[PDB]
């Protein structure tokens, strides 16, 4: 039931963000929600190329680092690489088949594209600091400490993609496939999409920012300055990506877009809350594996843990969820030098 | 069965271009086919912003055009808008789920992203030469002559996408879906993909160039200078895209990739030929509508048909197919200065 060009002439200003008629004409002279056009323009204005950044000194900096610090830096870089590997392809494969307005479709493609630039930047960094890049890349797929998160993230996407395929092929109803009953509910697919968006928002709002803290902690000591310059550019892109997911989520719950979605937003309010806490908890547990052999100037298990609660509280409130942690001011305001 | 991050550690240099293990880590330090990394780098170096191009005088020129010339200009633009609307989302939805090497996955996303920029440029042009863009955009969907010319494009993609979903959900074999027998053959899916690529190649190599000639015929008389600047940048991108498709097809035919694809290419030889001949005929049939209210000096049905036969022979030759048309010299050598 999916088509690359719906032959029905429809009003793209009246379609819901998702599940409406697939988009036909890509036009940008008008939009249901201006924010997505603004985000596309900003992202295009931010276009940068990794190769332009000098990372010639990061090699020696990395070599001079104590072993536990090399571990902290590389483990963090591997996680960033993993996140953008998934983000460069998933928004496209998972969201594109369900978007019903042109500005969001193009925003999703632009967003995914900017992530491939990030992936290209990580290769640029990695090849200029280790001699044998292959060791680093393989450890990304099999690192036990890392794969727990990837699995959980990939899962939401994989499940939504699967349910979408069934919906497009069979439509709503109770069907039979090779002797098994297969139930396809649009309401459940909508719930799937909502929770997946919330998960991507957490990936954007928390997972990445916790990794930025680690990267910039090195920059503060004037180490790995090539890497810092690249992460600063990536962080500027992520701020836009998070702005996009926050608007999608708030538009869906404010009842402005699809009434049934506003309904669902309220329905799984508790589940959404636990999803967020879980993510915060994962980044916390990670700080354990990170500083297993020691800490460093500006960063340690406790400070990092405090930043997680701080950032999580802000992000959750931004999407209308209750705060899970004790309120406090920023534990590491020095990071603002590198962020927004 | 599709996954956004396969957990199996595989040697990406040994996977086939399509139908192997979905890509997990996005790395660019090595590649099975260097040509795709070269294409990504080239496309990135060609990055341009449409709204930066000055089209303020285009409004004056257009209005000054006799009605039939306005018809020619706007009809051609509407077709280009359609092709890029489809090409901005199709490579991602149809190809991404089937790619198994990172360089190709990123090339497809980069290629699709460049098409969204093309769509953005058409809005920039349309919005600056007509009072109500909605009349132009709405006609793209309903116009029977535009849909007859483009007939078969979205159809191929939609069929591939549907067959792909069946494959990811059910796997190979014969199944029973709602009491009906559904056969899922990987070989048949490979055939579908192969012919889809050959169709995209014809779209990139012929359909777009026929439209460039019409656009540049105006630049030739010093009119629509803004549009001409844009079309030149767009043509520069399309040349990369067609290079990419020609390489994909020729690599598959060589047997150096999936040996089964080499067999399929050889077996589907006549179908490849038939679709190029069909695409050529569709472009010629378009002339009747393009010049219904009159033609222009140096631009008429006869010249368009001569050019179509000229470029078709060149394109079919590049992918190893026999030539359908009698050989001839370029009927419009003035285009060379505008292209590449
Ligand atoms: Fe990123
Ligand atoms: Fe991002
Ligand atoms: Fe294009
Ligand atoms: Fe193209
Ligand atoms: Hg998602
Ligand atoms: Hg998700
Ligand atoms: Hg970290
Ligand atoms: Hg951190
Ligand atoms: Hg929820
Ligand atoms: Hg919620
Ligand atoms: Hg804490
Ligand atoms: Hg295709
Ligand atoms: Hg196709
Ligand atoms: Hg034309
Ligand atoms: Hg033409
Ligand atoms: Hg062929
Ligand atoms: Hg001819």
């Amino acid at each position: 039931a999916y088509t690359t060009f719906s032959q029905t002439k429809n009003d793209q200003l009246k379609e819901p963000m998702f599940f409406g008629q697939p988009v036909n004409v890509a036009r940008y002279d008008q939009q249901k929600y201006d924010i997505f056009e603004k985000l596309i323009e900003k992202q295009l204005s931010f276009f940068w190329r990794p190769e332009e950044v000098d990372v010639s000194r990061d090699r020696i900096d990395y070599q001079a680092l104590p072993e536990h610090e090399k571990h902290i830096f590389i483990s963090n870089l591997k996680y960033q690489t993993l996140l953008d590997s998934i983000q460069g392809r998933s928004p496209n494969v998972a969201l594109l088949p369900l978007i019903s307005i042109p500005e969001l479709e193009t925003w999703v493609e632009t967003w995914a594209f900017s992530e491939t630039i990030h992936s290209r930047s990580y290769t640029h960094i990695i090849r200029n600091i280790v001699n044998d890049p292959s060791v680093v890349f393989d450890d990304i797929v099999t690192n036990e400490q890392i794969q727990k998160r990837a699995e959980g993230i990939s899962s939401y996407y994989d499940e939504l993609i699967e349910m979408t395929s069934y919906w497009h092929l069979l439509g709503e109803g109770t069907h039979t496939v090779n002797g098994k009953t297969v139930t396809v509910s649009l309401r459940e697919l909508k719930k799937k999409l909502y929770l997946c968006l919330m998960s991507v928002n957490a990936l954007e709002a928390i997972r990445f920012y916790v990794s930025f803290a680690c990267s910039f902690a090195f920059a503060e000591r004037e180490l790995m300055e090539g890497n810092a310059k690249i992460i600063r550019l990536i962080a500027r892109d992520e701020a836009l990506h998070l702005t996009g997911t926050q608007h999608m989520l708030n538009l869906l719950r404010s009842g402005a877009d699809d009434p049934e979605m506003a309904e669902i937003a309220e329905e799984c309010k508790q589940e959404c809350y636990d999803l967020f806490v879980q993510a915060a908890q994962q980044e916390k547990d990670w700080a354990d594996y990170l500083f297993r052999d020691g800490s460093m100037i500006g960063l340690n298990k406790d400070i990092l843990c405090q930043y997680v609660e701080y950032i999580t509280n802000i992000r959750m409130q931004a999407v209308g969820l209750d705060l899970p942690f004790n309120t406090r001011s920023n534990p590491i305001p020095w990071i603002n030098t590198w962020l927004v």
